[PDB]
Parts: structure tokens; sequence; C-alpha cells
């Protein structure tokens, strides 16, 4: 029997990342206070999980964990003749605490100080003089759950006496000047067993982590009537996890999915696929950009490809030039003659994305021709129906131009956009009638959310929610040992992407315009 | 204090048909499901899924349950506190209708009803009682999990009308039989569905599996991860009977669940009609064509029109005229003079409803000139050309069918709602993906979920495939404001199973269906709703 098990004693804390091509691990977010306070203003979130965590209790519960306690002290009454947490805190922590919050309300507030007398103190509020006089009290008191609130000093003592069952962890994904720190978890000593939604809260993002310590029959009668090389050992670390809340687990378990219950498919490239048939993923734009985390993601040549699409260019030397080359292969000489088009100039990629946004329908020459005015400019057409009729139905943007298919160096893998306009708020779906789930989706992801904020800032929206429906989505079987490797990483607290608020036309963007913000994420993996 | 059948968990389950009695204008309740047997055997040859289920559900123990169990039934006899098993009890009757190589059943404890036979006329390892209060005595000594009556309809009548049956566990089987005997009609006022399975198809038939009921660390963990979880002026008891129940498997439900989030949670906005409406952006639900058709049950749906209307898609017609004269309307309206002048379609002869679905599934590309011209070889035949990619490419990623021409939407009477099917080959079956920008649940959803499964059935027909799922995925989703009542009343119907498609087998083209190659079959609905 282990103290912190008898007694649930558990850590909660709040980690930013600290002012120091840089590595990340969980160690990134380490940092606690600033000159006897926290390092940044105020994020309430973390404030309302804090106060949620500590002040939660379950009365039917208990009478398990007296019976436990008493056991353990050979005793058959707490007494040995309203159920509320105990919160331990640092002297410096609880000094840092404003007054009026003082003592923390339906918590049982106790205090770590060697200077500090209970006379001046009221009764409620305990003062103990070292580690082994907390679990003393705690055999005297009636409680659900005792509370670790720190300091620096508190956690690190505590933690190397193995008093800690779980670490409840905020990992605040911004960077603040700090003097102290959370030691170090060793990942012998705990591992995640559960990662909560990504939030925005005050200017940044965080999530929330848990550390651990290392009728109904009827519902059996449904299930009566209920496969590739996968093994058990392939996906511990994912299998391991409780919950799985973060949005980037909306990517890697449709990817777990098509391993498990895939089809084998043949493909051109020879190398074969497993591939299933219709997904949606939904990400909250307004809370955080979904980049994925679980590997290195590069933004500049998706960024330059989108600027291209709305110039409405089909010239491939255009991103060559700028050494951007999503779509060198697909304008090679021997790629185009593959394609019949015998007669296409090196890089002329024809009626592709660019040229059916702003020219649907009209003739198509040569990439060097003035197309202006000709066909349908379908991107303005879009934006002016969000400004002036944002209840439409009908704001779609359509790449699949059925006449001109066999025109293109290929067909479009995204064939269509449409918006939908709510309390001057914008969303967007994207159908994907092609999703390559190692390499491309992770890019296409990136491309239509920073679109969406595109088309939201220029008509005085704020973006809503990027919505991705996957066709024919398939894992190529050169990618699998890469994907098993990435799906056993745990995900960051998501990035946040910034426009230039000052550019208004949908035209006027510059590849300057963009930036990524925080972006923590594991090291990059060569898919093969 | 404590009923008999709730102490000794005493459960009924059954298998019934519907009974040749049939006719037009058939009115459907829960007792259209009773037949049970004939001529002492079953009504049916053999059906093998319910063998299936009635196997796993009379044969299914719980050894951690047990204790609890063993102590509940000890309390209330006044007594001190092999593998398990369950109790299983026959009529006569019922057990000569088995065939010998299946008795006594098996892993289960065989108790047999009789007056005329007593223990020495059997062999079997069978238990013989001959008065329903044997029964709980025998049951009162037995160690056993739980006690299933399995008829017949004696056996059932006495033990409802002995209110000693805690749950019904209760087969529909869409299809008729000759019957002579009937499991008794069911008091509502008495039991209530709780629970309704996934469709499925067994032996040619649809059927469904309904229930009657008689009327640490981590779970704390999942309090936090809620802890920021916080609309519309919808009333609870408005919802009753949608909320009672338990578990919703019916497909159906993919379709009621939607309706219910948009009632809950949808976006309160003004439409291009004016009736203004409640929204969502983006759902799927999924079809499972090779086990029903998924024509909706909670209401009469009829499939005449949207047949014709499908047909005249594929013969690639614009003539509006074409469908008024087999009396189907679907179109009439956006023909009118005043619809096509609002549309500014000044040059447009009534009924012309321009390049639309028909057009574009043919002609994608052509210059629309009037619904009379001759299109021959104008334009991409689409259509043509994703059935010679699923004979001859059927792992391409390119199979797609698109209605939306940039180019032509303001030359057509409306834009069309549905955008786009993609298609999947794999293992010789077919399914369909379509994508529908603009989704009226009340009145439009429920014909084009038909419309798609049944042009799916035909596309893999004709390219010797068999249909496998159809997926339908919704982007502005919107209730209307006129239709909220409707609904409220249609949420809180029981699906039916679903009924069955059938196709014409000699057709190997997709131009050669006519209206008489299809048909569908079992078909149990609710009474028609006017959406008002
Ligand atoms: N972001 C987060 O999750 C949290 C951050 N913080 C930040 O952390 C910083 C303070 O942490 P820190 O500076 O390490 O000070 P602490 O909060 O660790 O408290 C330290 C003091 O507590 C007393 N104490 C510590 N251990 C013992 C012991 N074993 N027996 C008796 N008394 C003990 C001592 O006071 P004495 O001198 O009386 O011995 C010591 O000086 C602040 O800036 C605060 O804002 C605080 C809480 C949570
Ligand atoms: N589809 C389904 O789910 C099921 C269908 N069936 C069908 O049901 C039909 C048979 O049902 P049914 O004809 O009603 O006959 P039953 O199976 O109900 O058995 C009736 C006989 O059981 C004995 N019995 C019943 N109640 C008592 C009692 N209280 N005390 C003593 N003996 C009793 C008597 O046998 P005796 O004459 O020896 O006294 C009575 O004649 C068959 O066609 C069978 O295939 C059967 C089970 C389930
Ligand atoms: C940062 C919040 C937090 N977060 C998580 N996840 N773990 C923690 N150990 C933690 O610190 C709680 C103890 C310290 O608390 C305060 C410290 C400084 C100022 C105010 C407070 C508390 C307040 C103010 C309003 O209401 C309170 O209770
Ligand atoms: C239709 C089955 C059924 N279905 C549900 N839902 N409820 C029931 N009360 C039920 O009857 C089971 C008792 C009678 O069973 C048989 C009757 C005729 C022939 C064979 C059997 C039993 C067999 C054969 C295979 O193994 C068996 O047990
Ligand atoms: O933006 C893109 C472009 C391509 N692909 C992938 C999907 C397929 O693996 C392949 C497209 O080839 P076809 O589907 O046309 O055969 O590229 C993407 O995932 N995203
Ligand atoms: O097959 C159809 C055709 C139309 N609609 C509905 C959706 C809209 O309520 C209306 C079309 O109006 P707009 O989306 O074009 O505004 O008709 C359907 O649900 N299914």
């Amino acid at each position: 029997e282990q103290v912190c098990d008898v007694f649930d004693i558990y850590a909660i804390c709040a980690c930013c990342k600290v002012e120091s091509n840089e590595v990340f691990n969980n160690y990134t977010f380490r940092g606690l206070g600033n000159k006897g306070v926290l390092p940044w203003k105020c994020i309430s979130l973390d404030m309302k999980y804090f106060r949620a965590v500590t002040t939660y209790v379950n009365e039917s519960k208990y009478e398990k964990l007296k019976y436990k306690r008493c056991k353990y002290l050979n005793k058959e009454t707490v007494d040995n003749v309203k159920l509320q947490n105990v919160v331990v805190m640092g002297r410096t922590n609880w000094e840092s605490i404003p007054k009026k919050f003082k003592p923390l309300s339906n918590r049982i507030n106790v205090i770590l100080s060697r200077t500090l007398k209970k006379e001046d103190f009221d009764e409620d509020v305990y003062i103990i003089n070292k580690v082994e006089d907390l679990i003393v009290l705690l055999g005297k008191l009636n409680y659900y759950k005792c509370f670790i609130l720190g300091g620096s000093v508190v956690y690190q003592e505590f933690l190397e006496k193995k008093l800690i069952k779980k670490i409840y962890f905020t990992r605040i994904n911004s960077t603040y000047e700090c003097d102290v720190f959370f030691p170090e978890i060793n990942e012998n000593e705990y591992q995640i067993i559960s990662v909560s939604d990504v939030y925005t809260s005050n200017n940044t993002t965080l999530d929330f982590i848990i550390y651990k310590k290392t009728e109904e029959d009827d519902f059996v009668y449904f299930n009566f009537n209920k496969k590739n090389s996968i093994h058990p050992n392939d996906f511990q670390i994912y299998n391991s996890l409780k919950y799985k809340y973060h949005p980037e687990y909306q990517y890697l378990n449709i990817i777990y999915d098509i391993m498990m219950n895939g089809n084998k498919q043949s493909d051109r490239t020879g190398v074969g696929v497993l591939s299933k048939f219709g997904y949606i993923m939904k990400f909250d734009l307004s809370q955080y950009f979904p980049l994925l985390t679980t590997k290195k993601l590069f933004l500049r040549g998706i960024i330059e490809e989108l600027l291209w699409f709305i110039r409405g260019e089909t010239n491939g030397n255009t991103l060559l030039n700028k050494n951007v080359r999503i779509w060198e292969a697909n304008g090679t000489r021997e790629f185009l003659d593959n394609r019949k088009l015998f007669h296409r100039e090196v890089n002329d990629l024809g009626p592709i994305y660019g040229f059916q946004w702003r020219h649907f329908g009209a003739e198509y020459t040569n990439m060097y021709d003035n197309y202006e005015n000709k066909g349908v400019d379908q991107l303005k057409n879009i934006i002016n129906l969000i400004k002036n009729d944002p209840t439409s139905r009908r704001i779609l943007l359509c790449a699949w131009n059925v006449k001109d298919l066999d025109q293109m160096a290929l067909p479009p893998c995204h064939i269509l956009c449409q918006f939908y306009v709510f309390d001057g708020k914008l969303s967007c779906i994207m159908y994907q009638r092609s999703c390559d789930l190692g390499l491309g989706v992770p890019f296409n992801i990136a491309s239509y959310s920073i679109f969406t904020h595109m088309i939201a800032q220029v008509c005085n929206l704020q973006p809503a929610q990027f919505i991705h429906v996957l066709g024919n989505a398939h894992v190529y079987n050169n990618h699998i040992d890469s994907l098993k490797i990435q799906l056993n990483r745990i995900p960051y607290p998501f990035p946040t992407l910034k426009l230039n608020p000052d550019i208004k036309n949908i035209e006027d963007f510059t590849i300057s315009d963009f930036t990524i913000q925080n972006y923590v994420h594991h090291e990059k993996i060569s898919m093969d």
C-alpha cells in the first residue's frame, strides 16, 4: 500500500514556456512563477479549471475512501472515538494569493510553513511543519481528495517522496519570464493518460493533460453480430490513453481506423494503399490553428500556393522560382505526355484551381494568356455573397470543371468549398475526393484553415469551423511504419495563426502577412 | 412489495412476422408483427440471424452480477446468504417443434410446461413442470442467471396475464407468412419500447430487434474535462418518447437525431424563401444498402415520382412537361412563367428548366439552347464516363459525377442542391457519397436519401457489382420553422424495420430502366404527415 494511494494526494499545476532548430518535449512546459507571483497576468480558463478540480467532491464514493484510510491506520473511525477536498500550499504560494480569495472557498486550506503559527490563523486553516505532519492531518480529517497546489519547493519534495498519484498539468502555450519551474517529470515515473481539447483564453492557447504514476446486458445483446498485419504493441502508447480529446486525434483516429479496418487496394504507383470511404473532421478555428504537432510541418510553400491560386495563375514556374515544388512533378514533360498533353509546355498546368476560381468556363489557351474578365470569377462572387447575402446556401467555390478535367495536369483533389455565416462568424466545408492521409492531408487542413481565415478577414467576420470531408481516404503502404511512430506521440497544444490586420481585400495578401505563433511540435518524420 | 418477475429476472423472447389477412392504404401498428407459428412449427423455413440472436441472448451470463442476484433472491425468500447458466422455459408444443439434434438447448437449463406428459416421457436432461407456480418454486431452488420464456403462444399469454414478464425481447420479422398462432397484443399502458436495434437482412427478409420494458480515477477525470460545458424554445415533454429510448440503433435515427440536433442547437436564420429556418453546417449519414433500403418509416413516403425524376435525369431531359404528363409535380413550381421571370429567364418557355441535373449528367459544358434540342454528342457525358471508370478502373479516385456547372448556374431554373456523387469500389461492392449543399430536413432529405439509394442500386447492377453503402454528406442543413410541429410529432414515433428494394435483374445498361423495373417490398410505415 502507498500513502498517495491511501490518502489520494494529487498535484495540480499550470506551466508556460520560458524565455531562453529548437527541440520540444514535455519539459518545454515548465514555467511556474516569477518574482513571487504568476508569470502571466490572467488566464481565466485555467483558473476556472483549477477551481473546478479542487472543489469537486463525490459523496457516494467517500465511504470506500474512508474505509480504506481507516484500515491502513488500524482504526475503525476517522474520529478514533459536508465533504470537501484538502488543498496544500507553500507559504510563498499562499502569500501570492490575493486576500479576497483566502481561504480558498469550499476547501480545507493547509499551509506548509516553518515560520508561521496557527494562532494568528483560524482553526479551519491548518499549518504544518513538514511533509509528514500532512499525512497525520489527513488521517484525522474527513476529506474527498488532497491537492498539492504548489509552489516549486512543495512540488519538488512531494515528487521525490513518491507522494503524488496523478499530476493535473495545464500546458500554457506561450512564453513568459519565470524564475521558478516545475521539476522535470521522469517518464519512467509518470506517464500521460489523458489529454483535453485545446482552448483559447486571454490570447494564448492551452490544454489540460493528466499524468499517472506508473440495462447493461441489453448493450451486449445488440452486439451479438460484431484484419491487416498490425500488432498490439504497435500502438501501445496510443491505446494506453483514456481520454483523447485533443482535436489532432480526429486526424490520428482516422489513420488508426484505416490501418485496422482499411481495404487493401492497388494504386497507380504500385505502392498499394489501405483505404476507406467517407469521414468528417471539424476544427474550431476560433480556439486554435490545427497545424499538426505530432510531426514538424512547414507552411511557406502552401501559403505561396494559396496566393498563387488567388492570383488565378496556372504557371508552375512562378512557384518553382520561389522554390515551391508542390506542383513540379505534375508539370514535367514526361508527366504531361503521360496525360496525353503533348502540346502543353512544361510547367503549364492548364485550367487548374486558380483558373477555375477566377475564370471558370473561359477557354484555356496557355499559361501566359490574358484572361482578364474571361469566365466566371467565382472567388469574387463568393466574397460578395458572404458580404451581401450571408444566409445564402449557394456560397460555393468549385474547382471540378468537368469540361476542363482532361486539359488539367491532373484533376483537383479539393473539389469544392462551401461557406456558412452566422452571428458574424464564417465556417467552411471542403470536400476532398482523394486523401493521402500520411503526406497530403496534414498540409490540406492547414491550407484551407488559412483560406478560411483569409476569407473571414476580408469579409469582416470571425472564423469559426473548418470542416473537412474526406472521400477516398487512404494510407500508402510505405507510410505505415512512419505512421505507427506518429500515432504513439502525444499532441502538443496547437499554435495560432496571425494575419496582418491591414489586409482587407483577398488579392492584397503577401507571404509576410502570415505568422504562425507558438508552434510546439514533435520532430520531423520522413514518411518514405 | 417486490414483483416476482423482478426477483427472479423472468424475461420473454420471441420472433413475430406479418400475417396474411396486405391491402392498399394499409394501417400499421406494433400489432402488425404478431405471427408466431403455423401448424405447430415456425411460419418460415429459416431466419438464421434471429436464431443467432436468440441463442446469444438466452445463453449469455455475467458471473460478476450473479452474487447480487443471489442475495436479492435469498432476501425475497427469507433464506440466508458447473458454470452459471440461464433457464429457458418452453411449452410442450414448442418443445416438440424443435428438432431433436438441438435438444435440450445447449448451455441452458431446460424447463418444459406440460400436463399430458410427465418426466418419464422424456429421455433428456430437462425439468417438467405442470403449473406456472411450480416454475417459481423451481427458480427458488436453482442457481441460474436469468429466466427466458420461449413460447409458444399459450405460454406467452399466461405469463403476460400473470404479469410475470419483466422485458420482451421481440424480433420483428418484416415479411408475411401463413400463421395459425399469434403473440398476444401488447398493452401500451403495460409495456413500452425502450431500445431498437440496427436493421439487418437475413434469408431474404429484413428484421430488427426491439426491447419492451414493463412500465473511478478516470470517472472523476471525465467530470474534470467537462468543466467548460455551460437553447431554442423547445420543451422537454415535446420529445418524451424520443428521449425515453435507451438504445436508438435503427439507422433511421441518423436522420431523426440530426433533426433533433438542429431543433436543440440550430441557428435561427432568415432564408431565400422568407419562412426562416433553424440551421447547422456539416453532417454525415451512412446507410448500408446491403442490409435494407432506407425509406423512412416514421412517416409515409411515395417513390413513384422520385423514380420517374431519376429516370428523367438519366435520359438527360430538362423538359418539365415530361414529368407533369406522368402526374409528377416535383418541378412544377420551378417552371412557371412567374418563377422563370423572377429568375430573370424571360426568354425561357414555361417548364423549360434549363441546363439542370439531366443536362449536366449527359452534356456538361454544351451550350444549352432549349429543352427540345438534340444534344447528342455535345458536352461531356459524365454518366457514361463514370460507369466506364467503375467497370474498367474500379480503384480510380476520380469516379465523380458533378451537377454544379458554375458557368450554367444562372441559366438553371435553380442551382442544384445535390452537388456531386463520388463512387468507391472494393471486393465487388459499390459505395456512393452524395454531397448536398442545401438540405431541407423536413421535406427534401427523406426523398433525397431514397433517390440516391436507388441510383446506387442502378449503377451497381449495370456494373455487375453489389451495392454497399450510401453515404450522405449535408452542408447547410436546415429545418423550416413551419415544419417544427410536424417534426416534433415524427421524432416521437418509433421506426419500423426498413423495406427492401429489388430491381429487374435483366436490365444491364443504365439507360434501359423503366418504372416497372423497381419494387419496394415490405414497406411498414407510420401515418403520412403534412409538414404544413
Ligand atoms: N503556476 C502554478 O501552477 C503555480 C505557481 N505558483 C508560483 O510559484 C511561486 C512560489 O513557489 P516557491 O517560490 O517555490 O515558494 P512555495 O510556494 O514553494 O512555498 C515555499 C515556502 O513554503 C514553506 N515550505 C516549503 N516546503 C516546506 C516544508 N517541507 N516544511 C515546511 N515549510 C515548507 C517555506 O516557507 P518557510 O519560510 O515558512 O519555511 C518555503 O519558503 C510563486 O511565484 C507562485 O505564484 C504557485 C502555485 C501554483
Ligand atoms: N416464433 C417464435 O418466437 C416462437 C414460435 N413458436 C411456435 O408457437 C407454436 C406453439 O405455441 P402453442 O401452440 O401456443 O403451444 P405452446 O408452445 O404454448 O405449449 C402449449 C402447451 O404447453 C403446455 N402448457 C402450457 N401452459 C401450461 C401450464 N400452465 N401448465 C401446464 N402445462 C402447460 C400444454 O401442453 P400439454 O398439451 O402437454 O399439457 C399446452 O398445451 C408452434 O407453432 C411453435 O413453432 C414457439 C416458440 C416461439
Ligand atoms: C494559476 C492557477 C493554478 N492553476 C493550476 N492548474 N494549478 C495551480 N496550482 C494553480 O495555482 C493555484 C494556487 C495559486 O492560486 C493563485 C495564485 C495567484 C493568484 C491567484 C490565485 C488563485 C485564485 C484567484 C482567483 O480564485 C483563486 O482561487
Ligand atoms: C425462432 C427462434 C426464436 N427466436 C426468438 N427471437 N425467440 C424465440 N423464443 C425463438 O424460439 C426459440 C424456441 C424454438 O426454437 C426452435 C424452433 C424451431 C426450430 C428450431 C428451434 C431452435 C433451435 C435451432 C437452432 O438452435 C436452437 O435452439
Ligand atoms: O492536395 C492534395 C493533392 C493530392 N493528394 C493526394 C491524394 C492521392 O493520394 C493523390 C491524388 O491522386 P489521384 O487521386 O488523382 O489518383 O494525391 C492530397 O492528399 N492532397
Ligand atoms: O433535392 C432537393 C432540392 C431542394 N432541397 C431544398 C433545400 C433548400 O431548402 C431548398 C433549395 O433552396 P436554396 O438552397 O437553393 O436556397 O430546397 C432539398 O432538400 N433537396
